[PDB]
């Protein structure tokens, strides 16, 4: 059911939005358009996040949220960004999970129908610790949605890893 | 002056501690002994943690706190590792920070005496970008402290880079 709505903090205050609890930061910014920006957990949980502390939130389409409603992302066109649809396969059990769109290090993504579609997150180190330095999109937008955590760096699904040998992956092994 | 009381949860329940707000999650352990374990920081922010919201408050020392209290870090003994004093010169003007006690990818930390003292906190990669793969601390504890950022990864002041040429380092410019 809902998260309680007793211990959450949400605000916008001209083009700087902020959905926060007591484990989730999630803020959103004006350019030219809304736009996702950061997203810190400090524990990964499942409830729904509650419609009367939820900014922005007519006519909001579930598969464009960011962060999946059913791990209590908010169902707030905030929660999105062009590009990328709910990333229900990101790397949802590591720990000290930051979600922002800069390149992981020492990578480059590109833009190319070539790319394979979206699929689970992909560490960017393989399970022996090579860097894979090479990612593509079917159509994202850059810079790449990526999740830094205690174990590496991950992509989100739509951005594919470009390898011309043999490799072991680590995946994401949820579905949120 | 304090932080608001009303958006604070803190709870122990037998071998775990959360210190948590809107901005912080601050999670410390028991395995022999209490330790703290990770703390993020959806922001960071400049008031003082109540008491009235702190575990284990008698009888601290400041300077044993691992995220000052000027900077709302709880003045709690949950707020301590054995082998580190205050992270005043920790690099908390980065955004998305995550505090842990693990190694920076690529690096490694030596316990002697022949290291230099505490300083400010250094990132793990120079200024052009290189890797510095060795460490040491004169006493701290291992697995070392270790704050993770949108920016790369650094060591608590009491771990110092080891160089064996010339190369320019980027270190925190906060006194918290």
């Amino acid at each position: 059911d809902e998260c309680d709505g007793a211990i959450i903090g949400t605000a916008v205050k001209g083009h700087v939005a902020v959905h926060s609890d007591l484990s989730y930061w999630i803020e959103s910014r004006y350019n030219d358009t809304w736009k996702l920006e950061r997203a810190v957990f400090g524990e990964v949980k499942s409830c729904t996040w509650p419609e009367t502390h939820t900014l922005w939130g007519d006519d909001v389409e579930e598969s464009e949220l960011i962060i999946p409603h059913t791990i209590a992302g908010p169902k707030s066109k905030h929660n999105r960004r062009e590009g990328y649809k709910t990333q229900n396969q990101g790397p949802w059990d590591e720990n000290g999970i930051v979600l922002d769109f800069d390149y992981c290090p020492g990578t480059k993504v590109t833009i190319t129908e070539d790319c394979s579609k979206r699929g689970p997150s992909v560490r960017t180190t393989t399970d022996s610790g090579k860097l894979i330095t090479d990612w593509c999109c079917r159509s994202c937008s850059l810079p790449p949605l990526r999740f830094r955590t205690e174990n590496g760096c991950w992509y989100g699904m739509e951005i594919r890893p470009v390898m011309h040998d043999e490799t072991t992956l680590v995946r994401s092994q949820v579905d949120a």
